[PDB]
């Protein structure tokens, strides 16, 4: 897997990707990195749209990363990911 991703020191796969994401559920966002155990930043509600710059795979999900007003980095899970099969669940929103 991950021929066109890189991998960081926590084993998170990442690559640059510029697009928007419109949520279709209340999706919890995280501070610090793409782990559900991290401190919560907040939520996207259905119909809210963010512009992201990086896609990551960690903690059972694909995540996208964007920047808050204050400059902080915010990590948003968008679908499930199975690492051993290299397959993805359905998106929880709309890309672009
Ligand atoms: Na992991």
């Amino acid at each position: 897997s991950n021929a066109t991703y890189k991998v960081d020191g926590k084993g998170t796969y990442y690559k640059a990707e510029s697009a928007s994401f419109t949520a279709n559920y209340d999706i919890k966002t995280r501070l610090n990195g793409p782990f559900r155990s991290n401190p919560q930043s907040g939520v996207l509600h259905p119909g809210q749209t963010i512009k992201y710059d990086t896609v990551m795979k960690q903690d059972g999900h694909v995540w996208v990363v964007y920047t808050g007003y204050s400059g902080k980095r915010i990590y948003l899970p968008v679908r499930t990911w199975d690492k051993n099969s290299n397959t993805l669940g359905p998106l929880w929103g709309i890309i672009n």
